[PDB]
């Protein structure tokens, strides 16, 4: 049969339609249900008859953060050479003080062994995760919880500083009772991708030398992650991924085949499904994998596409005439998928949103997989007693499949299953790898053991009666229309009923990305000072009628502008790419933001200007407060968000009842002209909105005009002051100036932060849009104990960014706006090269490009200007010198964005309390403020306020009027 | 604006008082838009996904 | 109502977004002779309420009431370090408003003086 | 100094004693029960009685 086409199932179909088929098909005869019920009751009875992570979380009532901190402290304590020394520490030091120090050191130990190896003053304020733990449970219970974490870490994990040390520790002249769930994921650098490859290769040899003499399926397996093997494993980098990753995955599959092992490609996020299936298919196709039945992959039942992934895998197996071992799981990234679909404004969720639907689809999928025997050998990975009992019933035997579990979970379940059914096979995986890969793995692990819907958690809570654990999924759903979770809105309804959300696109769905790429590919004289003056006068004339147009009618025009923007998204995205130099995601994002500005100011507009506010007062008198347009606003906009900031400023002014003269940046008048024509078409009268183009001279003519009633300006600090001076110089009214200006934006990362995550956030914040965002990271402060690893990881990550033509989908970093910008940037770079350590200087293509650069400074004071390009500055610091760091941030006088990366709530809160920055971003990137979600704007040298996209913005464009009427003659 | 009564003696919280043009910048003293002008906004955005 | 608590913003799951309002810094309060108690206290307590510290310069003709008011505020709970009274002419007012460390001016008085204050502010770097 | 008492007697007198004993160990307001529930932070166990009452008129239980 034919090799199947590239996988392209619909990403997020409707749950009800799926439920309409799954509900009737799940029906079981009374004797089938009786067997299921009995088997499952027995399994749970055994479960409720050792210790696991969930038990520790439940016993001390620990959050996932606290669980994490104790397990990290436990691993550090287990690696102390002399056990008595750890014992001394636990009793004498732990819980007595140095709470943050212990948490910081034990976490740093995971990337910098040297870091972990003092005298504690009494009466120390208990802060940090551990100190807060101690205030809550008492120091003695914390010691007890750490010792339990120590038994868990020592018994359920195979760990070392290096893979060689992990592998040596996990050794059995016999066979290992465990398959390896390797720790690695998401290479950030080319060197990370090689390290993980070598770890996998080394693991396979160790596993091989101890594999026993039986045939599959009774040989050990290894689990592998595509993201570990390639530093840009993403849909937009598919071309380079097919060429680079496939040979590497092939090399490991071959090494595995030589020991006749089970080799399994793990399933990761929904946006990587298609790409992974492409990688897997091309790899499987190689003739070198013939005559071996161990190749396989995981398939996630929580996805709506799961059943189609099974069809695809089967056709693949028939086309190449292979036997595959296929792992069926529910799925480990549920929270991530919900969040991403909301952020990306998708039209639905790739996963089910009711737990019972996952459970339903898992059983339907198991049923399908069982009938693909013997070509497919199904592996059912679950620790759910009901799921196990149900799959066992459907198999009608015990041959041709196995179950799977993770070391430290499901032990009692599968022991009992083995007693009641001697021919049952189950595979046990152990997590194996290096300390530097532990944190990322622990976080994912802890979300499921801490989940309340989790079977493992409930079974361990004796409040939950056994029969509750045995509810059939079909009886929890009942009706197809109930399939979706009622308390989780679709992304388009995220703000309902306040306003509609703009639509995004899933780049990981090739149908969506291809169409978007296709639609997009398918798509000005200056003004004289006299024309600018005529513009003001014409706007002054149109003001009277526009200010008196009812607020509902002004709002309707904004909402219609939003609708037309989204309807013509391809036209505007094409402009943003060609005139703005933006990558596809930046342009799409800008388009969304422009439409979000319209709907949001429209909604705030009705609330603010829709009706008067009655003031309390004496009887026989009415007092009403209203807000009226001010006059003609002059809107001056920058080149870097030439559509969204342009429209945000303009539609705010219009919404408040002002007429507008808008002057866009010299570099981007075409998009501004398309925007203005669009507003006119949406309902803005020709007499309320005028576009005037030209240089700073034209801008200065507008702002010097005696008849204007206010200025809204976004741009350089220097120009804002001159505008402010030109206004204050007039003898007329003092008009409002709203000025959003630059920043020297810092980020603080401590040693409790995950270095791979921070690296991601730093790369994005500093280098996305070639650093041409006002919110961009300019200055990273990183704690010395993790500084070398963090810097190396950011540098290695920056080197994987494709720089080039913005219209190419694979491009990460497009050109800077113009030659003058490139000249200023290249001059700062030349200076920094003689002044500070160069950690990275990327290769730029010929043309208007500047590549990411990373410099380390001796001190923050060496950075004195905002440099508007892809250039990161790094300062390493000592933990006790945080005060010097905070002062260094205060000293610039700026205050736009600040990033904070830390596990420690008390440190985060101490930083928030201290700084005056407009936008603080904790444990995520510092860019992409969402309208109505992150009201965006800074203070000090960074801006005047109020914040754009927030609830205090519109009022500033208007003036108040109080009407007081003596009503006593009416009675 | 005062209709069929005198033009003086604005009462705090009843007649938010203050003018525009050459008469003032705003916001009106004794009204609900006054305090905000003396303050600055701060947005704190926290990724809480690790907590669950 | 305004500073008592943060405003939760709508947003995606797995993320919190809170809007707060903080003091700006040092406010200079300049008040006229014609409502020497109420406009003095209106401007002063508003700035204080918003979380700013205040340097208040009353009109030359009415410092005695201004001093009694400031003393009364201290006694009612305003720390000495949050509120200071400076008396003198327009030149003293001009000293306060030209100072590079102040975070805002609240002014009631003549149109001509407002412009000169506004010019002195815009002149700063 | 502290004195420790042991329950001493015959089986025929146990049931009546156990019932009374079990009402206090099972009580949610019970200090012993709360201290053994790690959900309850140590500072909660240390609330002074006078601060739970606050006002004389609140002395009686409202429900
Ligand atoms: C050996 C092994 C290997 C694995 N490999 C992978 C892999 O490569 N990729 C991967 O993604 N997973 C993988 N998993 C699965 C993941 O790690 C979890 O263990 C698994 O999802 C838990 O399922 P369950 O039957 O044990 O538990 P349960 O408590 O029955 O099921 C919990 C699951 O339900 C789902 N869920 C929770 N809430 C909702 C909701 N509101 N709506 C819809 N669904 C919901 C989630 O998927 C959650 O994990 C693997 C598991 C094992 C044991
Ligand atoms: C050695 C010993 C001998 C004892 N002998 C006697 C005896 O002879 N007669 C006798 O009656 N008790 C006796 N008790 C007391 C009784 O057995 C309980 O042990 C005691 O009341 C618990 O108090 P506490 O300080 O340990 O615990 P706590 O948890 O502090 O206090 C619980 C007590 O609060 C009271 N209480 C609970 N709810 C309310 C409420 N809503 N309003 C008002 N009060 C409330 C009850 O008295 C309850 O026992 C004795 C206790 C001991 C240890």
């Amino acid at each position: 049969p034919n090799i199947p086409p590239p996988f392209t199932a619909p990403y997020a179909p409707d749950d009800a339609e799926i439920a309409a088929r799954l509900l009737p098909a799940s029906h079981l005869s009374p004797p089938q249900e009786a067997r299921i019920h009995r088997t499952a009751t027995r399994l749970i009875e055994a479960i409720r008859k050792l210790g696991g992570v969930e038990d520790m979380l439940r016993e001390f009532a620990l959050s996932t953060k606290e669980g994490l901190a104790l397990m990290v402290l436990a691993e550090a304590l287990l690696r102390v050479p002399d056990a008595r020394t750890a014992d001394q520490f636990i009793e004498d030091k732990l819980g007595e003080g140095d709470f943050i120090h212990h948490e910081t050191k034990s976490t740093a130990f995971l990337v910098n062994a040297s870091a972990w190896a003092r005298v504690i003053q009494p009466g120390e304020t208990p802060d940090g995760t551990i100190g807060r733990l101690v205030k809550r449970l008492g120091a003695p219970a914390v010691r007890t919880a750490t010792r339990q974490a120590m038994r868990l870490m020592g018994n359920h994990f195979v760990l070392g500083e290096t893979i060689e040390q992990a592998l040596e520790r996990g050794k059995p002249g016999q066979k290992t009772r465990y398959s390896f769930d390797m720790l690695g994921e998401g290479a950030r650098t080319a060197a990370d991708a090689r390290r993980y490859f070598d770890a996998y290769a080394s693991a396979i040899e160790t596993i091989g030398k101890a594999a026993g003499n039986h045939a599959l399926p009774d040989r050990p397996g290894i689990s592998v992650k595509l993201s570990a093997l390639h530093p840009r494993f993403e849909a937009i980098s598919r071309a380079r991924v097919m060429v680079e990753l496939v040979p590497q995955l092939l090399d490991l599959a071959q090494r595995a085949k030589a020991h006749d092992l089970n080799f399994t490609v793990d399933a990761e996020e929904a946006d990587r499904l298609e790409l992974s299936l492409d990688v897997i298919a091309a790899t499987l196709a190689d003739p070198s994998l013939k005559g071996w039945d161990g190749f396989g992959l995981a398939i996630q039942a929580y996805q709506k596409r799961a059943s189609a992934v099974i069809d695809y895998v089967d056709a693949l197996a028939r086309a190449h005439d292979r036997k595959l071992m296929v792992r069926l799981v529910k799925g480990a990234y549920w929270d991530t998928e919900i969040k991403r679909a909301q952020e990306r404004g998708l039209d639905g969720y790739p996963v089910f949103t009711r737990k019972a639907m996952t459970d339903l689809n898992y059983v339907a999928c198991a049923s399908k997989l069982l009938a693909l025997r013997p070509r497919i050998f199904p592996q059912f990975a679950t620790h759910n007693a009901l799921t196990v009992a149900t799959v066992l019933e459907m198999a009608e035997g015990s041959s041709g499949f196995e179950f799977q579990r993770l070391h430290g979970m499901g032990e009692a379940l599968y022991e009992q299953l083995a007693k009641d059914h001697a021919d049952i096979a189950y595979r046990t995986y152990a997590p194996v790898g290096s300390h530097r890969d532990l944190l990322a793995y622990l976080v994912r692990r802890l979300l499921e053991n801490g989940a309340n819907s989790s079977f493992v958690a409930q079974a361990a809570d004796y409040r939950v009666p056994v029969p509750a654990l045995l509810q059939r999924p079909a009886d929890a759903i009942v009706r197809p229309q109930a399939a979706a979770h009622p308390r989780i809105p679709l992304p388009c309804d995220l703000f309902a009923p306040e306003r509609r959300n703009s639509r995004g696109v899933e780049f990981g769905a090739r149908t969506a990305l291809d169409q978007l790429l296709t639609d997009v590919k398918a798509e000005i004289a200056d003004a004289t000072p006299d024309q600018a003056h005529a513009a003001v006068a014409a706007a002054r004339a149109g003001f009277a009628g526009w200010s008196r147009t009812p607020a509902g009618i002004r709002a309707a025009a904004l909402e219609q502008a939003a609708h037309l923007l989204e309807s013509r998204s391809a036209h505007f995205i094409a402009l943003l790419q060609r005139e703005g130099g933006k990558t596809l995601d930046d342009a799409l994002s800008e388009l969304r933001e422009a439409a979000d500005f319209c709907r949001y100011y429209a909604a705030q507009g009705r609330k603010l200007f829709g009706s008067e506010t009655a003031m309390p007062g004496p009887t026989g008198e009415s007092n009403a407060l209203t807000m009226r347009g001010r006059g003609v606003f002059v809107a001056i906009s920058p080149w870097n968000f030439p559509l969204a900031i342009f429209l945000g400023q303009v539609t705010a002014a219009l919404m408040a009842g002002n007429s507008v003269v808008a002057k866009p940046a010299e570099q981007t008048p075409r998009i501004a002209r398309e925007a203005v024509a669009l507003l006119h078409e949406a309902g803005i009268p020709k007499s309320a909105l005028y576009l005037v183009t030209g240089d700073g001279r034209i801008g200065a003519a507008l702002t010097a005009h005696p008849d204007i009633a206010g200025v809204v300006f976004t741009g350089s600090t220097e120009v804002a002051r001159s505008i402010n001076r030109a206004l204050a110089a007039k003898d007329g009214p003092i008009v409002p100036l709203i000025a959003e200006t630059g920043g020297i934006n810092a980020m603080i990362a401590d040693a409790t932060a995950l270095p791979e995550q921070v690296a991601d956030y730093v790369v994005t914040s500093a280098f996305r849009s070639a650093g041409q965002r006002c919110s961009a990271l300019r200055l990273l402060f990183v704690q010395e104990d993790v500084a070398d690893r963090m810097i190396e990881m950011v540098a290695g990550a920056a080197r994987e960014l494709k720089i080039g033509d913005p219209s190419d989908v694979a491009t990460h970093v497009g050109p800077v706006i113009d030659v003058e910008a490139k000249q200023r940037l290249d001059a700062h770079i030349a200076r920094m090269k003689t002044e500070a350590r160069l950690h990275f200087a990327g290769p730029a293509p010929e043309g208007c490009f500047v590549a990411p650069h990373i410099f380390e400074l001796t001190e923050a004071g060496q950075l004195t200007e905002e440099v508007f390009g892809p250039i990161l500055h790094v300062v390493r610091y000592r933990p006790e010198n945080l005060e010097r760091v905070l002062r260094a941030i205060e000293r610039t006088g700026y205050g736009l964005t600040l990033g904070v990366h830390s596990r420690i709530d008390d440190s985060i809160e101490a930083i928030i309390d201290r700084v005056q920055v407009g936008n603080i971003y904790v444990n995520r990137n510092m860019i992409g403020a969402v309208v109505g979600v992150q009201p965006f704007g800074g203070n000090g040298l960074s801006g005047t306020g109020p914040k754009a996209g927030g609830p205090h913005y519109l009022a500033r464009f208007a003036t108040e009027q109080t009407v007081t009427i003596n009503t006593a003659a009416a009675g």
